């Protein structure tokens, strides 16, 4: 398993925008369009993010486009960022999956606000990270993706998702 499967299982693929867990504009494997009410600022949004008139709809090919940038562009941030960069430096290689899964859900800066559980990650510190990560919004929003992502920072193993 890899970073690209692990987050195909969590977003799933679409073809044409939907609304996120949130109420966002979203297509394909989980790229986010717009925070904006209007479907038509996600549609024009949308073209300007394939460098087509899509009309709300992208094929298969586009949607993994968009994949392979954003996650790039996920592990570039955290790589850039002074609060992220030491923790990921200090993970095994399993682990590194899990916080790059939560940069790409929740954005740098939302991650980087988890300031207790990124110093016991840092420590190794694995069961006493699980439980304060679980008292957040996240965790009470998206529980199963949540307990997921926990288990994948408690064990350092990908059996939370080689059942799916």
């Amino acid at each position: 398993m890899n970073i690209f499967e692990m987050l195909r299982i969590d977003e799933g693929l679409r073809l044409k925008i939907y609304k996120d867990t949130e109420g966002y504009y979203t297509i394909g494997i989980g790229h986010l369009l717009t925070k904006s009410p209007s479907l038509n600022a996600a549609k024009s949004e949308l073209d300007k993010a394939i460098g087509r008139n899509c009309g709300g709809v992208i094929t298969k090919d586009e949607a993994e486009k968009l994949f392979n940038q954003d996650v790039d562009a996920a592990v570039r941030g955290i790589l850039r960022n002074a609060k992220l960069k030491p923790v990921y430096d200090s993970l095994d290689a399993v682990r590194r999956c899990a916080l790059i899964n939560m940069v790409f859900q929740m954005g740098e800066t939302g991650v980087a606000g988890f300031t207790n559980s990124l110093r016991m990650l840092q420590q190794k510190r694995w069961d006493e990270a699980a439980v304060n990560l679980a008292k957040s919004r996240w965790y009470n929003q998206t529980p199963n993706r949540a307990k997921r992502v926990i288990t994948t920072f408690r064990t350092g193993t990908w059996d939370a998702y080689k059942n799916l």
